């Protein structure tokens, strides 16, 4: 009665069901409605996660237990992370369990890599497509993320099937060039009609050009210093850049240039955040700089309103939203998942 | 490549590889060693669990998750029960390295196997399966794969000893049902099935019995002291797991009043919950002092402390550990054939 | 000169107690303050009584346990800090602590209380918080005796501020307890304070004593620090013509129960609601809740009284009677002693200037 | 029996009593040693997390913080309280340490917060001070500078004049405005006639420069939130040492040393020393937005347990650089202390509590 989901199947899934039109009216409205049912209950729905680093001699892994009951998305995200699994490339590894919303019985395992990758680049998007819709005539024709995996792969494809006529360059920016061309080369023969371009965090001068011709910038870094400068952004107010970050977790971990992060706070510019609570407690590009709930906006609220002057820097044109992760991204995408991946996408158990 | 052991594949595995040599030899051992492991860094090993009732409509499942990171066996048990009466969930075990999937157990085969091998770990230190002075009976309060694996457990331990069983169960259907699968199993063995009520028919059996174990889920003494063998010369351990909120009880309060205003000790897995979750204990106002963990019983002595010299008794009386179930569930997952597990590769 | 802080000791409160306490001033000033922070509470409770801390000593040559509770209302700021166990109990100092009250906009001291008399009255106020409300004075169906299982403050105060409530209707007072000593003590003191009331003292083991006061009782306190059930159903009235309401403050434990399990559970499969101060509190302290299985659902708190008028919800009718259960908020030390901070004169407290 | 009430004044007249080179070193350091080690050695039992709640009244900004400690022997809690409005008034962080019988829990002591809080503060950077730079050191510039006024500021001074009476020469008070520094000058000149002291504003850099390049010890007590000590303005002479104990700073946002400082420090593999590494890697900007790391961390009371300094000291200047941001341990050591040997003549005694 119960389905093992692993990595691969995830991603058969979605690369089968995965368009312009799905991401609009399929997988959006399931995650806007999950982080708008987690923000009317928060304490009920996701109650306080686990933290606690391995007992083991041999282990720097720490494991992080986070539950999540929504009314109809119930379950478990347990993810565990570290340095040896870092330089083991493992990274962070887990899983994510769904139960029955009444009984709770076990429906569905999925492998958590591929499962908050795709929630995280869904999430991104969530505010993107709001903020600068897909008609936008203000948009550049580049996109450049920081950052190499599973991450920046799902933000890349996502927003290539959104915004397919208005992106021309991708530009991969990551700390070693290996994984960075790793990504050009799968991207590439994924989508031919778009130029995939690799660089260094210290090839500036050659992503520069690049950069500034962007409207769309990810960060998908685990950076301690922000390898998204200012100075390389366009500052052009005409054109609009929409800066997703969702790297950071710790508040020594920043993304996006600190003195840019100021500037936002003294501008009166309002930052979009999955959850001010989270964001408050996690983001270092919001935790080194001094931002206030207040100066604060959440990405289900973006769909109550439509003036987003609050959230543009008015001198450059520039919005940004920080993404820390929230188990209700995870339950409810998984459930959506869970209840339409066909057998051949999944490991179904009878008998359990 | 993660295996997902199912209920029946437990059950498998078991019975293919339970014997009072496997039993005293490699079972027991690995939940002493939780046991041992978890009362040294409690709060480290087992962190507080988190309890949230359904937050849908149309349901009244509480749903509670128990994560473990021990050394070597990191995890969570998650289950789920409450009114619309079972409890369900499932146990997950990691890699203690590197945290990825590693094995998904049903919870329902492993938490009563653990639990019985919890009941026995205390019973075969107090009363050794070598003894001279057991009366040959046995009388579980209860039904399902807890009373199974308990009788199970037991009579391959204490084959010599125990000759008759007695199942006693509010309903008579699925005590029988399990006096016929434990019969097909024990051909020396006589099963007998009896309700709660049949006292005078269960009394004669109830006092030639030494080992006495509550598994039910009632909220009044099913029991009774007046029951009981009382010669001093006949040792008797009663484990109660059946009680796992304080508005449950399965044992007499005057014989657990008696026992605690006569100073015996009642043996406990973990004080800190039973305290918080036995209504053996909390209705009869035992303290900590009058407690003692089992793993304690391999560390140290008896002194009588857990004996009453009037009636020869023994108490005890386990809620559960998530240790346990981890523990358990790793040594399976290590040891369990790909005949018994359904093995997923490329997670 | 500078900043002032305010030391209000044990006696300082007793004080200002006996001299403002009257019928007018406990429903017209004392319990509205009590109400106003129950219901407060109730609204962002997590915000206004965030979770306790509890440490046991890291002494050796000690078995205390150290409770943190700190208390952020609109109002009231400040943190009710409370120690015991069983040396403290072993020499007569039972649960010892202070209260303090910080100023409500800049965190600075005002006011550092001492925990037992001002638990003590507030305890009484929540208890007559819903006994006001539930028993009214004016009620024609409430027999002329009370009854209160226990002695010391807790008892005292609880007795004192339903005599000065009820006064017509209370004509006999029994004080039942394990000693006979510190029972006629109370007696002694109470029956000083009020004239026109008889006081009478009763061991817990003289039954067929008590029990004729017992059931000519509308009115039974539970003031011990009881693990096994001392007012027991069998000595209650049982006549659904008459009101008894019975309120339990000495259980803060699990293991500790005062009310017979019997009548708890007779309650339950009623469909009776109990009330309680706060249900997550009770349902996590009291052992007359926990060891009947009762859930939130089949309890009221005090402050939702006073949000309904009909009371068959709190009332077994096979019996008229009505069960209250009191653990102990932090909110209502400070509710109370903000009041009395703002209210205390010089000549009782110890003013300290430039802190 | 009776409880103690010890005010702000009443703290500054018992330390001032009772504060000398040897008392530093035979009396109020080895407590506060036993107090940080007490703790690391069992920290998640004597000081719990600590509650954080901000006003729930509409028309205030205060965040109050409760802080219980409970160390085999020093057992109570600190409460504090700050935020936007306490600050525009002059009051800042206001609030009270309370001290309870280590066995029954009693009230026993009542401390104000401020003056208790500032001189742990400056015993703590004194503490690693005299481990790493030995009051007989040779090279030692012969000035001081801080960079701050206020209680943090006197307590860190007198301290460190008490110390080094024979190698601090000159005092140099900075801060953005004038008043408060001048104020200082004056009280700690009449207290130590033998040292020149001199007040600067923020500005004015090309004035203090020179000082500041002839000082060895720098106490940063600001609640800047840009640097206010800059690498350019400090001494690069590695025959020299320089100590930098940095205590303003208690939220990520806040930063005192300039930032290329604190990277460089990092890059080069340098350890900065610190009270707990856990509280400074979550609260000390100089930490968090160099993207420092525990194993590049040392605590104060680890600093007692080796003899080998090179870790801590770069090799280009001399320079050690040391972060505080306050531990509830610090408070209720000092504040055991002080109660246990205050006479009554400086404490307000209420008997019958
Ligand atoms: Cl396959
Ligand atoms: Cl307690
Ligand atoms: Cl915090
Ligand atoms: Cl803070
Ligand atoms: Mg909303
Ligand atoms: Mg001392
Ligand atoms: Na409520
Ligand atoms: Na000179
Ligand atoms: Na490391
Ligand atoms: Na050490």
């Amino acid at each position: 009665h119960m389905k093992v989901i692993r990595d691969k199947d995830i991603k058969s899934f979605l690369n089968k069901r995965l368009t312009r039109e799905s991401i609009f009216s399929q997988f959006q409205p399931v995650l806007l409605r999950g982080l708008a049912t987690y923000a009317a209950n928060p304490n009920a729905i996701v109650p306080p996660r686990i933290v606690q680093q391995s007992n083991n001699s041999e282990s720097d892994t720490t494991h992080v237990f986070m539950p999540c009951i929504s009314p109809t998305e119930v379950g478990i995200k347990v993810i565990s992370g570290g340095p040896s699994n870092n330089t083991k490339g493992l990274g962070f590894q887990g899983c994510v369990m769904i139960l029955d919303e009444v009984t709770g019985e076990l429906n569905a395992i999925f492998n958590a890599a591929c499962l908050t990758a795709f929630r995280t680049a869904l999430a991104s998007v969530l505010g993107l497509t709001r903020v600068v819709p897909v008609d936008s005539v203000d948009v550049l024709p580049e996109l450049c993320v920081f950052g190499v995996g599973q991450q920046a792969y799902w933000h890349v494809k996502l927003t290539l099937l959104l915004y397919k006529e208005k992106i021309a360059k991708v530009n991969i920016l990551n700390r070693t060039l290996a994984n960075a061309e790793k990504l050009k080369e799968e991207l590439g023969k994924e989508f031919d009609n778009v130029e995939f371009r690799a660089f260094l965090f210290e090839e500036d001068e050659k992503f520069k050009p690049h950069m500034e011709n962007s409207s769309i910038i990810y960060g998908c870094t685990p950076s301690t210093s922000a390898v998204i400068k200012k100075d390389h952004l366009n500052k052009d107010p005409k054109y609009r850049k929409f800066i997703s970050l969702i790297g950071s977790y710790k508040p020594h971990m920043i993304e996006l240039d600190l003195e840019l992060m100021n500037d936002f706070k003294n501008n009166g510019v309002k930052v979009i955040v999955d959850s001010k609570e989270h964001t408050l407690h996690e983001a270092g590009e919001l935790i080194q700089s001094g931002y206030t709930s207040d100066q604060l906006i959440e990405i289900h609220e973006l769909y109550e309103t439509e003036e987003f002057s609050t959230i543009t820097d008015a001198t450059t044109g520039t919005t940004v939203q920080k993404i820390v992760g929230l188990s209700i991204m995870d339950l409810c995408m998984g459930k959506y998942i869970y209840e339409n991946i066909q057998d051949d996408d999944a490991v179904v158990v009878n008998d359990f």
